[PDB]
């Protein structure tokens, strides 16, 4: 099972906080997104275009679920997978650190190309507003440590990390 749960916003640093976290700890990392693409043989994008958000929330959960049995490392969580009960239900239990951002900087860090389908123009800081309102109590309900991710450089927030779960709280 994981040594740490990574969930938070599009834009809130699961992948660069996973990368660090994961050499702090020394293991290997799993984004939740990739392991769907390696089982599906398709493209994020392409399931919510052609089979939709729910069928993809179906995936996601069982790739999730999976990932906490058979993974050591570090686990980084789609930013919708809390959406999911069956997804918290299985988080029960874990460390599970929920990266908080707030909707200016979570706007400016998912401002490139990269192809979002919840997070596409116009109106871009809007649906993050949207996205955060709606989250916001899933991710608290999960989370066993929270780290602000707003200001602190990252290489830090993960000094709150390694030092955090060494530690009674
Ligand atoms: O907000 C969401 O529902 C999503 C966030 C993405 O995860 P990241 O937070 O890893 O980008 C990815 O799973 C997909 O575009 C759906
Ligand atoms: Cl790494
Ligand atoms: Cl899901
Ligand atoms: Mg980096
Ligand atoms: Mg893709
Ligand atoms: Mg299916």
């Amino acid at each position: 099972a994981p040594k740490a749960v990574l969930v938070g916003l599009p834009g809130s640093g699961k992948s660069t906080i996973g990368r660090r976290l994961a050499k702090a700890l020394g293991v290997g990392l799993l984004d939740t997104d990739v392991a769907i693409e390696q089982r599906t043989g398709r493209s994020i994008a392409d399931i919510f275009a052609t089979d939709g958000e729910q069928e993809f929330r179906r995936i996601e959960e069982d790739v999730v679920r999976a990932a906490l049995a058979d993974h050591d490392g570090v686990l980084s969580l789609g930013g919708g997978a809390v959406t999911s009960p069956g997804v918290r239900a299985a988080l029960a239990g874990h460390t599970v650190v929920y990266l908080e951002i707030s909707a200016a900087e979570g706007v400016r860090r998912t401002g490139g190309n990269t192809v979002r389908p919840l997070l596409a123009g116009p109106d871009r800081a809007e649906k993050y507003r949207a996205l955060m309102a709606k989250r916001a109590p899933l991710y608290r309900r999960v989370a066993t440590m929270r780290v602000d991710t707003n200001r602190r450089n990252p290489g830090a927030v993960v000094r709150h990390i390694l030092s955090r779960l060494q530690v009674p709280s």
